[PDB]
């Protein structure tokens, strides 16, 4: 039984994949103590990606899907079924690991009985930004969701204890193109207690290179996960978590500024209708735990009032 | 017939009452010319308050209520029934009078045929602040409600002509825990003409120590009713002006003025705004033009009973 | 057939009219090539205005209306029926023409086959300001409505080809006291292609519940969306959106929502504004300047509070 399975889905990556794979194979951890599982989501780049992967035959486990799934959910789920390790680490195909990522994160995790270990993120290039606040207090052995800003770092680019995933049958959902990674991390967080944060190096480097029916279905699942948490059983604690997630959603959500956008009016109405329907399944008791700058925007969404959301956005 | 009855309700004050009572007994006014009526609202402090009051038996009139009323309304009403003086002065149990408060206020009142005399307030300690604007023009023999900011000083901690109270049967109401003193002063102001302001000393020292609105807005409703039924201010346009100015004071200093963006439960906000809307919609819109224009949107939002609009209005103030 | 008929309605102008009439009679154009038609809207100023007009008997055509119409619509319509010229030029009674206004504008128009020629405006005194942006690019032989800011200069104080007015039976409407001149210019613009702008001089000097108003605004949008010149629906949306922008920037009672207007009047006004704008396709909204995105939606939603707020944020 290996310490870590690195699970990496690929799709039409080409010669860029060399850098990523190399970063995983060049770890300070004993090479026999981890594996790299590569799951190609049926690349169609005239065999360029598959040719790069073939160069590491013998040194990595590999499966190719018959049809392209469209996102990383099915590939990652396939990797999870293939792993029998203590921890898994999800890695995106364009990104890089620091030489001492698996060793340092696994050691910290093992020494603190961690269900989840989060390594400090770095970033190369303009594009997506990475979480910063979670890492501002240095290393944290027993982190807290609220006090350590974990709802602002819900990517799956972390080390997860496989037993938690297995015991609770946590899979990536495929009903949406976005926020499926958030739902996964939330499901995990709500079914575990021990989270640790390690910040000695930039362990993971992120490399930068419609009506909302499906999106808000996923957001709904996130709130459901919080309110059904067997770890956070206290209803007031659930309200606090839900409120904090609402804050993150209003700060960093998809199409956060839809109301004053160039979007067609009928589309705005349908979008807000889905956002309203979803947030109105969340107890109002959570609202008091939302950052108060968003008090008006949140009420506007609850009331399903487009004008009020437009105004709220103008005042933010 | 005495010049002044000082009416002071007490409740679980203890040894703090000595300072207050002493301030009343040590007045420059002839001691035979006034009385201190003490009405204890059934203190339950192991007889501590009653023990302090007993030390002045013979120098004060005193009645104890059988059950605690909860506020100062019933006690003050009892004091009024007991007084046969020319003027009454309401004093709170923790507060102080200046040595020359009754004398100076009574003299100014008598020399100007005043129905109401307001002495400049002082304050000791962090907490509740006191009115300032009303006293910024010095002494005023014939003051005006609007021009002298009297709607921003509606406490009953003043000298009132008893005849006005008696002739018009003015009592403190008990349907609400708050704003009952405001309603009293408003009822008095709307049934009298002569108000004087005296500022030579800090005559009254306020001492600081270290709801769905059904009843509150019923009291606010009574305030508007008092203005619009005033036999002194009979001109409808004058009533609009007074009403508008009160609306301004309510939006500036009202209870839970910032309820809309508060941590109040949504259902409570709705009920609160519903009461606020129901009440303000009984006030003619003709008064709105006399409201300070910064509040134009907030006022309309309340009239329309639109929570979102009130929230926004508050964000723009 | 004369080159130009200057059409000038008068009403209780008095001795101020001398200056105006003099400015028309003192043109560089051959005096036999134009006429000044004066239409008095039944002045009642103890014969003062009529006395000034009588001094130019022989030099002007003149008709007096039996009853005062209240605005310039009926008078101007009367002038149009009286003119058989190639172009007409509407002149207000207190205003002035530059010595070389008719000549320069007619020549430019004739040389560019212009349906409409717009001379640069000047202004004397505090009050109404005049369009500026339309004239910022100098002379334009073939102007464009959008690119040359013509919706910000919709007065009829311009030179119009009479054939376009007769062929399309364009009259000033009388349903409203205001915006009737705008409707006229819009009707003209939507039924012609060739517009020219001349800026060498200040050729024209301006001297200083909404049921009816919004009926007129409605006619403006109708004119755009029925235009036989601008037939492309997307072009109509663009024109409509640009007019909406001008309406929000310079409309009558633009700031009604936070005004001293009685509440009941505000509601009725906004109701008319909402009813009218909701007959305009939402496809035009994308062509409205985005600062007005909220105000426009507020009006569409007929929400007084939202209009008040919108105005507070502008
Ligand atoms: O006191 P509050 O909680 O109201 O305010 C919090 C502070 O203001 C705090 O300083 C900041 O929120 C912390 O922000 P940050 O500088 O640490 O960055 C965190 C951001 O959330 C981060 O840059 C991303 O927006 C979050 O991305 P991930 O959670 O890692 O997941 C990617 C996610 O966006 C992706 O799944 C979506 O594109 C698809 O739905
Ligand atoms: O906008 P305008 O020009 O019309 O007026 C605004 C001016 O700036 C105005 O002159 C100032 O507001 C006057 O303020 P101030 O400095 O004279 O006094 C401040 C307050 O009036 C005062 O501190 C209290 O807030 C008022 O309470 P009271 O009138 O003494 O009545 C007691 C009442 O609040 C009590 O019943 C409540 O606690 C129960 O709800
Ligand atoms: O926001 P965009 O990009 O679409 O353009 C905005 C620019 O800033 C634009 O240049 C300005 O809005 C307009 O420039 P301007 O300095 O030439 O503005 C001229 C005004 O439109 C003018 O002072 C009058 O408002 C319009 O005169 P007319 O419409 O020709 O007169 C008849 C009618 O408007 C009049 O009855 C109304 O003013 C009565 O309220
Ligand atoms: C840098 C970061 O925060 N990454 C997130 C970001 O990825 P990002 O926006 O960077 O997009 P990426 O190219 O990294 O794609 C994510 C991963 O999914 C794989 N892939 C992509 C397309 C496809 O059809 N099939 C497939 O398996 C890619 O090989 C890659 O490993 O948004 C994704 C979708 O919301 C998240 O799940 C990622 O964790
Ligand atoms: C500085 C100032 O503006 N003071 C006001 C403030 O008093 P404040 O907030 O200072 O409250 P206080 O304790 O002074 O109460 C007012 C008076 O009521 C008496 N009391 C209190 C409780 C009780 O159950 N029974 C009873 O009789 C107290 O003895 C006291 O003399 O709010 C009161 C209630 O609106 C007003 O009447 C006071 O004018
Ligand atoms: C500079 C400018 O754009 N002015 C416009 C403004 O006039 P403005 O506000 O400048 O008012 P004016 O004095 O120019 O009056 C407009 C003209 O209408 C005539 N008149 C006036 C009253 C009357 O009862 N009968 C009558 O015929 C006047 O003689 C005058 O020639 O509003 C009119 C109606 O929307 C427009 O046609 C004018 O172009
Ligand atoms: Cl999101
Ligand atoms: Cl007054
Ligand atoms: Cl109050
Ligand atoms: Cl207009
Ligand atoms: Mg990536
Ligand atoms: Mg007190
Ligand atoms: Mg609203
Ligand atoms: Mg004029």
């Amino acid at each position: 039984m290996k310490k870590v399975s690195v699970i990496m889905p690929t799709f039409n990556n080409g010669e860029k994949l060399h850098r990523t794979i190399s970063s995983v194979l060049n770890q300070t951890m004993k090479s026999t103590d981890y594996e790299l599982i590569i799951i190609d989501d049926h690349s169609n780049d005239n065999g360029e990606t598959l040719n790069v992967i073939k160069k590491y035959k013998g040194l990595v486990r590999f499966k190719q899907l018959k049809k392209n799934s469209g996102n990383a959910s099915v590939p990652r789920n396939t990797g999870l079924k293939m792993s029998k390790a203590e921890y898994v680490f999800f890695l995106d195909s364009d990104d890089l690991l620091h030489e001492r990522a698996l060793e340092d994160l696994y050691n910290y995790g093992k020494e603190n009985n961690s269900d989840l270990i989060i390594g400090k993120y770095g970033v190369e290039g303009k594009g997506r930004s990475v979480p910063k606040a979670i890492f501002e207090k240095g290393n944290v052995a027993k982190a807290d969701i609220i006090d350590n800003s974990i709802f602002y770092a819900l990517s799956v680019l972390k080390m997860f204890k496989k037993s938690v995933i297995d015991k609770n049958k946590i899979k990536f959902k495929t009903f949406s193109k976005t926020a499926e990674d958030q739902l996964f991390t939330i499901e995990f967080l709500m079914n575990s207690k021990n989270y640790s944060i390690k910040t000695d190096y930039e362990y993971y480097i992120v490399v930068n290179d419609s009506t909302g029916n499906q999106y808000f279905a996923t957001i709904n699942e996130i709130y459901k996960a919080i309110y059904k948490s067997p770890i956070y059983k206290n209803q007031e604690k659930r309200h606090q978590l839900a409120g904090k997630y609402t804050t993150r959603l209003l700060r960093h959500g998809q199409k956060k500024n839809f109301a004053n956008s160039k979007m067609k009016y009928e589309d705005k109405i349908e979008w807000l209708n889905n956002f309203s329907k979803t947030i109105n399944k969340v107890p109002r008791d959570s609202d008091k735990y939302v950052t108060q700058i968003f008090n008006l925007k949140l009420e506007a969404i609850r009331q399903n009032d487009l004008l009020a959301v437009m105004i709220a956005d103008k005042l933010l």
